């Protein structure tokens, strides 16, 4: 995948990044929201999680914004798991999820995420017939939450102790865009 408008650029993860990626996810600022403080990446063990291989189509990119890669994401079809775990049916709708963080806290809050989010539904759009896209961010990150709502996400479900972050079971939202 390769995208460019203007000042952004999502292209696809590439081993070259890894070092770079190390230091944002070594990053307490970045860790706080995305991981967790307490996961202690190394070089290879970095690479090893980020190469993991996945059942259906994903997509991995680097985010870059004035030609310095600034963050990460993950693009998947959904699959079997996260149907069952979200409580989301599935349909004959094509869905997809996405993870994603901005490694460069001095680029939070400027609408960038928001920027990236709708290149992704444009390119997933005409290059998948995608109907909806969903993602479970924990209810205690608004500024991820007011992200995904201004981009046209939805709170559709409630996800509780969803996921294990710094020792303890986050509660989540499921949320929806549907174009
Ligand atoms: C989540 C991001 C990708 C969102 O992208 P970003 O470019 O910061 O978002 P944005 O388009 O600027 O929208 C954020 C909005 O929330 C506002 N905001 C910031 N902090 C806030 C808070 N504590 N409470 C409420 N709103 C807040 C912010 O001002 C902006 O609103 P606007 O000023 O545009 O009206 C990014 O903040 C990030 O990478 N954060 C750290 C990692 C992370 O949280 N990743 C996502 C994990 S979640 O599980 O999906
Ligand atoms: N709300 C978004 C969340 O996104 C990440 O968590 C997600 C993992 O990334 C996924 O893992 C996949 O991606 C890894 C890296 O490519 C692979 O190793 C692994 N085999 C893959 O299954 C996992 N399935 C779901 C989990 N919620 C952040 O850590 C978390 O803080 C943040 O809240």
């Amino acid at each position: 995948m390769n995208i460019v408008e203007n000042e952004i650029c999502i292209r696809t993860l590439i081993d070259d990044d890894f070092p770079l990626m190390l230091k944002w996810l070594t990053d307490e600022r970045v860790l706080e929201f995305y991981g967790g403080r307490d996961k202690k990446y190394t070089l290879e063990s970095l690479k090893k999680h980020y190469t993991e291989p996945w059942e259906d189509e994903v997509f991995r990119v680097i985010i870059e914004y004035n030609n310095v890669p600034i963050g990460y994401g993950q693009i998947y079809k959904m699959y079997d798991e996260l149907y069952t775990d979200y409580h989301y049916p599935k349909t004959d709708e094509i869905v997809y999820g996405m993870d994603q963080f901005i490694g460069e806290p001095n680029y939070w809050s400027k609408g960038i995420g928001t920027r990236y989010i709708k290149l992704i539904f444009e390119f997933l759009k005409k290059e998948r017939n995608a109907n909806a896209v969903i993602l479970d961010p924990h209810k205690n990150n608004p500024r991820a939450i007011r992200a995904y709502q201004k981009s046209g996400f939805r709170i559709i479900e409630d996800l509780p102790e969803h996921e294990l972050h710094e020792g303890k079971k986050e509660d989540c939202y499921l949320m929806e865009y549907r174009y």
